[PDB]
């Protein structure tokens, strides 16, 4: 073929219709606003392309096969790389002044950011749960989409999410077997014994101002480290939304996290890293978007009532962090010797 | 002289003393931790060097002289550039694993993060207020310091801060004069007349859901826009800490913000931009530091039974933003034609 | 009005046709290759949109009017910001392996990067010159285009380029007037007297190997500074292509460069800076692209009998630098006191 | 200990002596110039710390042991990360104007950028050879040093470089054994038969314009792919300096490069990638340092009538790229099916 025809530039480079130009008063900066979003949507399409291919590798149940595992890790890293660029893409819109923006703002109404199907699909496919999704202007997230788009968005809710699939894989981690290696058993013993060593040692220190603080630190460290073995706490925190992964998935995640230097757990750890990197960048994107909406509209300007800036500020939270459990693995790090070994 | 002697490399490259190596068990990654902090401290010294030079240009009262104004804007931009790099410097410490970090963590005690004199001076010299700051372990920030350091740290609180100096400059903005150009007067009249025209436009509009939805938004925006002309409200918000700049400073800031395209207001706006950039990057530094402490240490782990991650997450707030008023200027943007004519 | 309809997502998100998928054997990484180029082309469209608006502000002859000058500087800075991002966009294609790329490479032929109309227009509108443009496999860039495209590409060559327009503006700089301020005169005298004083200073020093180093450097710098006032040398370098701006434009550029701290020359300098940034980033884009063609195809693999990597290596040079004269202004920097004082 | 004492800030933050201030006329921007270099030198110290630890892991001969292999790959990646930041650090010095720079430039003489011991050690320890070093003002790089420094710089030349150590490791790659798996044998046969099959499809009537260029390209590709198996050519290119790795090392590198998707060759490939990244970033550092030396003092000025810019422009070349052979692995890229099948050997 020919470059332009292969890339369908007859469609791509003929999709720029300025509403200010259509309504007479053509505003120059409107073209930047069009291109920016079109670039974002092209990248969301690519993110979904990678995400759906990764999801299907899991659905086949052959993720553990080293060749398929690499495809997952690499494509997950790619999404991380795309998102990294997408955060930097805000710097283009920083060149647009608040004044020049408002010259065309009026022509954009009533079109909303909530009408970005690709962003919504991307959120749903990762594992952003609808139940613990903050509602704007007493209106639900799916009311903006009314048609074949609503049908496609329902599929993303129903179908197995990336979190659901990663949970499944984490549950099947070798070494968790109580009759086999028994990681959870061995760990509980070394930790309880490690803390007994620690409590007596913080007591075998001179009665200073530092001790009333260290004793109180112990009651919270001991609480955190042992609550790991309390399954009822885990089941209560899951219902609240404070935890996403199942108890067995959490055990698998901790195993990979501790044995990250081991050859068998290097690549599974890389995947966990990529899942955390995707979540951090999804947050940085939301944060950089919040700043953009504050610079252009203000902390009070919204849609027929409540400010848009205050709804979006509540989306830049740990509730929107799908792989929140993976971030909390670091709260349970124990000295190297306390980790059960091998022969 | 000679490269090494000029750069005093006999001091710089002979300041790396590994505590794990001193206490026998040498940990390799400890050297990375030393170098990173030494690089940060060199950059904080440079930030303070620029900041103090900018502060003294203001103190002389000749900041309005175009030649001195350029020195300020350029040096303020430089601080923005240094901070941009310091945020990126976290990526170096991302190469250190949580496991390898804990191997030397023990040797670091009792040295703390808020024992960094340069960072504290940097906060104080910008205008981070002592009353408007969150305490860790019910202790003050100055209690960790003693002697000559505590003496130097009190000077930064007492002496005129960058905010105090910018406020002073903003108060002396030409055009605010009520018998001169009378910007504030002209503005208030234009906003009243503007809202009136906007109202009869919404009133004559065909009675719908969007007609009543627009009335609710009009009433909220009308309230907001005229709240700007209530000086006692401003005075009450200043005491609460919700605002930092004086009422006359806020008027000057709004003048530069609206007339940013004017030749007389391009450079003063660049300064306001750089000040906002500094505040944004100071936040991004705090945020990137809190992501580092959440994956190196725990969400509950800290010093003396305290927050740790939770305290450093309360610093990543608008209360630590010194130039908060400058960010809120956007919440008062009015259509281009409502802005009073300059000539 | 709806988001998708406003942004014409029915066109944009329905323009992804994988050739490997069309020919059966669907290659996954091909979709990344499509999206990447489509993103690049959307950004080239935006760069051209800004560039053409800047060019028309100049063509009206009212660029010296501070309000129009700001529009130019700001939009030129925006192009710099867009280019900065496109350089970083190569990092996306770094995730694609050489192996996975060759699985679909076959399905792309005979389509070439030389068929990117927008990139060619972008080069021509800035002021990349055809006569001093390296030819690939004994074939000119315009041979790869036909019809309406070839007609539109001819217009970009004929019409006033950004360089031609900036040159025009630089020629009309106040202070160059020999009967007025006479900058070039004052500068020539001052550089002569300055070098004389600097010579007394080096000569009165103690005879050592440090003195002979300062001598050889003074002699070299004396040659460079005095060669600036040689207009025929400039005229000869212009014909060779080693310089692009006219002698009077070069004088205006030096004036802005020295008086950059002055209120009247702050914004004109910002423009000069922006142009240099655009040239630097256009080079960094070419460099980051030649580093991808090497990694994906190799040092010797080309289209015809010629090497792809070797040709693209010849574009990452100073001949493709439109604003090359602006980069060389630093070679003529003189001590602050040698600079002629300003008239109030 | 206390933060300041642990980090020896009494040394670090008391090492800033402005020469313009010492000679009366204090220039503000001089402090930026001091801090920038001090930051660079701290990072060069850290790069050397990682580099020397990586070099000793190789010298022990236990680099193939998966646990030690990871230490190497990770620390090599860290150097890549530090260098990435060092390239971005030039943006700090971009805030300094050419005019403000020249106000203090005079006070810096006769100190030179060549007097950076750490940078020289870093170059020598990687594998930048003295035989292929471009000379400035007809003065060798070692002449700018004296005493203990000159003694320490000689050690870096003598001792096994990172290239020498990587070459050694590449030579011992499993599968190269002619009686074992015999990769080079299998590969040679497959490339010959592969080229034959392509020639039969090309030479199959349709004498057009496109067909002749396709013959010209086949003939050029056939030449390059076959010249790979000519060990005589390789040893001639090694003596010229156009290649750095030994013929057996090149074979090992190609094996990892083709079998990169294999579980046994994932981590060795990551190392090769990190080595190439280090080489790319070392170049980007030199290039960004060339742009800066052009913006300040121009393109003609330097030392003793010799151009500073022009010399640093000649260091941006492929001659300074130590792992140049690794970059050229992409030139001998063959269709997936031509690559020999992996059997347990
Ligand atoms: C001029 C800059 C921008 C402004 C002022 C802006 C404003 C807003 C506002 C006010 C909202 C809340 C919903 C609404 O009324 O639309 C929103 C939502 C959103 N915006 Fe933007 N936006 C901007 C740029 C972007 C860009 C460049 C993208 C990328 C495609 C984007 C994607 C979205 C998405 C996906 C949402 C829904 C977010 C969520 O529910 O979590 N916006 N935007
Ligand atoms: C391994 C990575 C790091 C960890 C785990 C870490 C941990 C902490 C912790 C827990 C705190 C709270 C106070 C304390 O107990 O010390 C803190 C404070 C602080 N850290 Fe670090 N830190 C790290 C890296 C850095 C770096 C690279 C710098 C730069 C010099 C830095 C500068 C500071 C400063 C200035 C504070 C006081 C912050 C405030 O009060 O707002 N930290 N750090
Ligand atoms: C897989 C990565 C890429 C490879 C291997 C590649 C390869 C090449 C090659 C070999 C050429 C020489 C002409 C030809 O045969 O096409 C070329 C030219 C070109 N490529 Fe690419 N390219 C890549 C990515 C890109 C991207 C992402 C863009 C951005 C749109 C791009 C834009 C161009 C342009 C505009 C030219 C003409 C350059 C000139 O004449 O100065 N290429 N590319
Ligand atoms: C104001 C910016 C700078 C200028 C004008 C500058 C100029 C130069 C010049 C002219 C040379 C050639 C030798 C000489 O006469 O010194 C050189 C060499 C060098 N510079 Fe700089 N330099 C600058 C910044 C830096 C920085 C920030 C570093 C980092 C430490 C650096 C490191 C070096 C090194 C290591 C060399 C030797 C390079 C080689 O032989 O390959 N320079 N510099
Ligand atoms: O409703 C939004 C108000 O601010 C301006 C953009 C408005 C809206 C919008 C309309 C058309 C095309 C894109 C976008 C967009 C992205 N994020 C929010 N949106
Ligand atoms: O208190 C911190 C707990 O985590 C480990 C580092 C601890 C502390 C620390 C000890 C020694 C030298 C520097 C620093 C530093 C900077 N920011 C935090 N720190
Ligand atoms: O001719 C190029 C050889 O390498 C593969 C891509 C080939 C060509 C190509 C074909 C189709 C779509 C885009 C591109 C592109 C960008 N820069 C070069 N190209
Ligand atoms: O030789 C260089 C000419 O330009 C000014 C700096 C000169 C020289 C220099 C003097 C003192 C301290 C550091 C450096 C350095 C690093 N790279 C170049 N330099």
């Amino acid at each position: 073929l020919i470059y332009g025809n292969y890339l369908h530039l007859e469609k791509v480079l003929n999709a720029q219709e300025l509403q200010s130009e259509t309504k007479g008063n053509k505003i120059h900066d409107e073209h930047l606003f069009i291109i920016t979003h079109q670039a974002y949507e092209l990248w969301f399409k690519q993110i979904l392309w990678e995400l759906d291919s990764v999801r299907e590798i899991f659905q086949n149940g052959h993720v553990r096969d080293e060749r398929n595992m690499l495809k997952v890790v690499s494509r997950m890293h790619r999404v991380s790389v795309i998102l990294k660029l997408l955060v930097q893409q805000f710097s283009i819109l920083e060149t647009m002044t608040a004044l020049d923006f408002n010259d065309f703002r009026e022509y954009l109404s009533p079109a909303s950011g909530f009408q970005s199907l690709q962003f919504r699909l991307l959120e749903n496919k990762i594992g952003v749960l609808q139940n613990m999704r903050v509602p704007y202007n007493r209106r639900h997230y799916r009311d903006n989409f009314k048609g074949e788009e609503n049908e496609l968005l329902l599929k993303s809710e129903q179908e197995k999410t990336l979190l659901e699939l990663v949970e499944a894989w984490l549950e099947r981690t070798p070494g968790l077997e109580p009759h086999g290696f028994n990681f959870w058993g061995k760990l509980e013993k070394n930790i309880t014994r490690g803390l007994e060593e620690e409590f007596i040692r913080i007591q075998a220190k001179e009665e200073s101002e530092e001790k009333e603080e260290q004793v109180a630190e112990f009651q919270k460290q001991k609480e955190v480290l042992l609550s790991l073995f309390d399954e009822k706490r885990h089941e209560h925190l899951l219902s609240k939304g404070e935890r996403r992964l199942s108890y067995r998935a959490l055990q698998g995640a901790l195993m990979i996290y501790f044995y990250r230097e081991e050859p068998r757990f290097q690549v599974p750890f890389q995947l966990l890293t990529s899942l955390m990197d995707i979540d951090s960048l999804m947050t940085k994107w939301r944060y950089n978007h919040v700043c953009m909406v504050h610079r252009m509209l203000g902390s009070k300007a919204g849609t027929g009532g409540s400010s848009g800036y205050h709804y979006l500020r509540s989306t830049v939270s740990d509730r929107y962090k799908v792989f929140v459990d993976l971030f909390n693995l670091s709260t349970y790090l124990i000295p190297r010797h306390w980790i059960p070994k091998m022969n």
